[PDB]
């Protein structure tokens, strides 16, 4: 009934805090001990920060949650009595395959072997493993403590039970899992994100709007509805139902989409134009980027709270 | 220095409340008196509702704001001493052209003639008018009291001063105007919205994700960041700057975009599949749709407040 996190980087530390908030004993493993020590320190500091701002998840005190998180340096002993293993190493296929092969030789048939991968496909990650039926990608969105989405992507041989158990586990810790029925490049979130970026890029390239104003169209406009309702339900409510929306605007949608240009090269003059505008707002140095990310994360923290209330 | 709103429908009543919150005397005109009376009643009730929830814009009391809004049934007398005229009639080209032609024969050279149109192009709306240099589209997003975006779309002959004055006026009343440099079908917001819908539609059609889960990917994922930061700045912060993001992910972006299917027909099996899922969540009847819209608007109201605080 315990949880094992392989890799004590940012993504791993975030998972540790999420599972502990759900009352699960968490084992934090990493090949570098110096990194596990740092992880426990970081986790303690963040837990304290959340406590002081009344932003802790669940009903357990910060102290109790912290006591549930421990370090282990022995993988064989790390998988003992564990029901879910979340792999959190770099986005390097060779490395992930090595770790899953190592886990494959020591785990039982119950435990779920889950990867945090944001891009690697299950077929490339798990094919050939004896425990492939227990394998799955459970991709979180940074920052996971505030953004609940978890994309569950299965391998063609992943069992329904593996998906169901993981969906239930993610819901149990307060996250919002979704079932990506078939693996696909970019899963779902990045495909939608890239669709937006592609058109945004061309609008800037064509001189329709400045990069800064384009972003405002989203942050002070379309994006506000999307923080609460998806694109389909949005259509449903902006007319007398989905059928009504398609009846009223399908002609216009097809007309506009037909006018879309080609796939961007994401370079040259336009990248320089977009970059210059982005840097004017946020200098591209470690300090300014970190400060802006801090602001962004605070907004998300407050939004998550508001979402839960509504 | 006063403002005239032509049309007392929902969009017109919203503009009236926005301008009054900025201290402007507002004249509310409509061809139907029975509709002006209803408008003033609706405005009073909404103003009271906002007051009771501490959601009023600006620093003026609800009472003072209401006293600034009056009705007029004589257009000739309605344009007297007015600096901005916001047209708020149905999205019918013939009707809008008629109204602008009527205004064109009685206004001076200072007043800005602005249309609320969500789709009609300035070239179709204003060409031939003697005061075309003062014409512009200032498209608000429903609900305007909570969503600040205003798309300013000019006619090729619109003067820079007209755009500048309108941009300043919109900022003065607390809105977030953007300069759409050249008119284009769907302006900016709908082009981005349709880009998302197109890919979302295909993902559902291809069986990658259920309609409900697709919406969750946005509402509990990508959409949360978009309520605060646009798609370009989002890229900027998700790497060590825009150049860094394009260096790390441009290859993947192009690869994913290349796999995008054809433009949807927005009908047949998929519309039925999407509609059935939407109706399961929100029955397509006047009562359930209104209730959900009420919930949506409350979320936006609370989000607007949070955005202002951050």
């Amino acid at each position: 009934g315990d949880v094992l996190i392989v890799g004590s980087g940012l993504v791993g530390r975030s998972w540790a805090m999420l599972f502990a908030s759900g009352g699960f004993r968490v084992k934090l493993y990493d090949i570098e001990p110096r990194q596990i020590t740092g992880a426990l320190e970081n986790i303690r500091k963040e837990m304290k920060s959340l406590q002081q701002s009344g932003s802790l998840k669940g009903s357990l005190s910060a102290e109790e949650q912290l006591s549930l998180i421990s370090s282990c340096t022995n993988l064989a002993e790390a998988v003992e009595g564990v029901v879910h293993i979340q792999e959190c190493v770099p986005e390097n296929l060779d490395l992930k395959r090595k770790i899953f092969a190592q886990l494959d030789s020591i785990v039982d048939d119950r435990v779920v072997l889950s990867s945090s991968s944001s891009c690697l496909l299950p077929s490339k990650l798990f094919t050939g493993l004896a425990h492939v039926k227990q394998c799955i990608v459970a991709h979180p969105v940074n920052p996971p403590y505030y953004i609940p989405l978890v994309e569950l992507v299965p391998h063609p041989e992943t069992s329904p039970a593996t998906v169901d158990r993981t969906h239930a586990l993610m819901r149990k810790i307060g996250q919002s899992p979704v079932r990506v029925l078939k693996e696909i490049d970019g899963f779902v979130l990045n495909r939608l994100q890239y669709a937006i970026i592609s058109e945004a890029w061309r609008l800037v390239e064509e001189g329709i709007v400045s990069p800064s104003d384009l972003d405002l169209v989203m942050s002070d406009g379309l994006g506000m509805r999307y923080a609460f309702i998806g694109p389909l339900e949005t259509m449903h409510l902006n007319a007398e139902g989905m059928l009504s929306y398609c009846d009223r605007y399908s002609e216009g949608m097809k007309r506009v989409l037909k006018s879309f240009g080609s796939i961007p090269e994401f370079s040259g003059a336009t990248v320089e134009k977009v970059n210059q505008a982005m840097c004017k707002k946020v200098p591209a140095d470690p300090e300014h980027l970190a400060a802006r990310r801090e602001w962004r994360d605070e907004c998300l923290k407050r939004l998550a709270k508001l979402k839960r209330q509504m």
